[PDB]
C-alpha cells in the first residue's frame, strides 16, 4: 500500500541520516569508501562480502533495507571484517579493530535512543507479509 511505501520511505530517511552520522566522524573515515585493490590486493580474496558507509549508502537507495535489523547486519560487516582482516597485536590492526568496533558501537546506540520501537515491529512485520 502507500501507508507501507511511506513506512519504508521514513526507514531508508532514517537510515541515510545515522549513515551519514557515522561518515562524517573522522574515527570512521576507512570505512566511508571500499578498500582499494591497488593497496590491497588481497583483501578481495580474503573478505569475501565487503561492506563500507558508500556502499551501506547505495544499499538504502536501491531499497535492500526494509528493517534495522538488515542494515545492523550490514554495518556489523563493517565491524568483523575489519576483526578478520586485521587480527595483529601490532598498532595499525588494533587501531582498526577499535575503529570499526566503535562504529558498530555507535551505530547500535543511535538506534537505541532514536528508533522507536514500534516503527522497527512494523517494518518487520511488512517485510514478513512480502
Ligand atoms: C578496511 C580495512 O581493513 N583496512 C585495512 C587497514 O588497516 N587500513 C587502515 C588505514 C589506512 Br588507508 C587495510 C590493511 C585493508
Ligand atoms: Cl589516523
Amino acid at each position: 500500500s502507500m501507508q507501507e511505501e511511506d513506512t519504508f520511505r521514513e526507514l531508508r530517511i532514517f537510515l541515510r541520516n545515522v549513515t551519514h552520522r557515522l561518515a562524517i566522524d573522522k574515527r570512521f573515515r576507512v570505512f566511508t569508501k571500499p578498500v582499494d585493490p591497488d593497496e590491497v590486493p588481497d583483501y578481495v580474496t580474503v573478505i569475501k562480502q565487503p561492506m563500507d558507509l558508500s556502499s551501506v549508502i547505495s544499499k538504502i537507495d536501491l531499497h535492500k533495507y526494509l528493517t534495522v535489523k538488515d542494515y545492523l547486519r550490514d554495518i556489523d560487516l563493517i565491524c568483523s571484517n575489519a576483526l578478520e582482516y586485521n587480527p595483529d597485536r601490532d598498532p595499525g590492526d588494533r587501531l582498526i579493530r577499535h575503529r570499526a568496533c566503535a562504529l558498530r558501537d555507535t551505530a547500535y546506540a543511535i538506534i537505541k535512543e532514536e528508533l522507536d520501537e514500534d516503527f522497527e515491529q512494523l517494518c518487520e512485520e511488512i517485510q514478513e507479509s512480502r
